[PDB]
């Protein structure tokens, strides 16, 4: 638990969500101060669902150590509950690409490849993310991506490869059977890839959840983004494999991205 | 079709005498559509395989029914390819082999859908000539479709049979090379037997000549374990020796609909 006295928050929020606010801050550490991004729960965290989510979020991040995952500094209880993370200065991947249409496809391949390495680590750690979307990828630089937002994440039971409980990111077995696996994160990764090469457009634009579900059950898939490398669109369709057992894991996905970046 | 708009997955879904079946993705008007692609072996050097694929496609282009696999098109590239709408779960026999939990009511539903596809083919005056469980494809566990029209024939206006897989063939096919919708009904009975046997092969361990003599003696395959009695009775009606006395698919479809409604 962090000392609210060692934390300075900037008044102007970086943004907001259903949960409350994200603020920039500075946290005094040993000798230097470190720039932090602070997730702050709305209305003094009166909502127990928000309090539960933040505590589970922190519990998961405390266990993870990987260069492509956002590091948690700690949690602070004062005026509201706050989650203190190492600042990734450029912010969410989708908003950044929306405002930077000049980013090259080779650049995008690099960033989604780093996501796949973060997710390979999570997969080998037997955690499922369950909210893998472009909005939950944070940019340290234009060439350094990190995964954040573990509010929905779960550590898997040692005897099963799925957890049994954002529909546009969810695989069929999540919608049909409430079963979340690393393979279901791979499906979401495909949508995240589609968002990245669409410079941050929303997937399945203008469709209701039930309409997305029927489209996928018919065997249809989102089309290829303008200017998207063909091999990357082929990889998205492999991520959108209907059958869980046939869909690739993150080991295979990471290797495919590594090989294709080498080719570019 | 434009080979540039088709992506094929390396790992085949399976193979046969003709070559391979691969999963693919075809760019449509706006979305991409998941396809199953029949690919001829050895750059389609075999003329019999090339002729079978073009006949297959000529038949499929004419058919429009929810219980028949839809053809997207043909692609002439590294080999000749037949591009179809993907039926995700694959052939009926292999599925039931790996899913013994499937319930009899469920199997009744699946063979009834085949009988509706075949009633459409019958009223269309096409003979399938290869109606077996392996040629039924599952879209879901509750939605079956007929495929594999490589042997199918459009009937002449003046006759109800074509004159040219023995274990699926009616006596008049073996004895007289005569193929009618009634001979498809005989095959459907074998297909029903396969389905309620969870994908076991019919006449296990017998040569074709031995199958033929068995049927000419009036013997038939026995009832599969746990098969509903009315369904085994319907199989025996499908195996009516006399082609004129054997039911058509109108009557067969009706029997299956009325028996399904009884549960
Ligand atoms: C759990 C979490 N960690 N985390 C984070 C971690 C490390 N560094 C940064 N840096 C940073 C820099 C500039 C930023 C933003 C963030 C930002 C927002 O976050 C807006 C969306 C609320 C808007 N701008 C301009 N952020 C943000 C969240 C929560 N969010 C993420 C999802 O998009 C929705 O809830
Ligand atoms: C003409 C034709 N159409 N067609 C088709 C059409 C639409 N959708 C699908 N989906 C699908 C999904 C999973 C599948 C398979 C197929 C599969 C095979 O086909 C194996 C048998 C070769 C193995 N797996 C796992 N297939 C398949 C064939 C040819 N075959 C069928 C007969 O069994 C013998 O030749």
């Amino acid at each position: 638990y962090l000392d609210r006295k060692l934390l300075t928050l900037e008044d102007k929020e970086l943004g907001s969500g259903n949960f409350g606010t994200v603020k920039k801050g500075y946290y005094q550490m040993k000798k230097v101060v470190k720039t932090v991004a602070v997730k702050i729960l709305k209305n003094e965290a009166n909502d127990p669902a928000l309090k539960d989510e933040l505590l589970a979020e922190a519990n998961v991040m405390q266990q993870l150590d990987n260069p492509y995952i956002v590091r948690m500094i700690g949690i602070c209880e004062a005026e509201s509950w706050m989650l203190v993370m190492e600042m990734a200065e450029l912010g969410p991947l989708n908003k950044y690409l929306q405002q930077n249409r000049h980013v090259k496809d080779k650049n995008i391949i690099e960033l989604v490849h780093q996501v796949s390495m973060g997710m390979k680590y999570l997969e080998e750690s037997n955690f499922v993310h369950r909210d893998l979307a472009a909005r939950n990828v944070l940019l340290v630089t234009q060439h350094y991506a990190k995964i954040s937002d573990f509010g929905l994440s779960k550590a898997l039971r040692a005897d099963e490869n799925y957890y049994k409980a954002p529909v546009k990111w969810y695989a069929p077995e999540c919608i049909n059977y409430y079963k979340f696996s690393s393979k279901s994160d791979v499906w979401s990764f495909g949508v995240l890839m589609w968002e990245a090469f669409s410079y941050g457009q929303k997937p399945y634009r203008g469709m209701k959840g039930s309409e997305v579900t029927a489209m996928l059950e018919k065997g249809e898939r989102m089309g290829c983004p303008a200017g998207c490398p063909r091999e990357m669109y082929d990889l998205m369709n492999l991520c959108w494999t209907y059958d869980v057992e046939n869909r690739p894991g993150f080991a295979a996905v990471e290797l495919r991205l590594r090989n294709y970046y080498y080719d570019v």
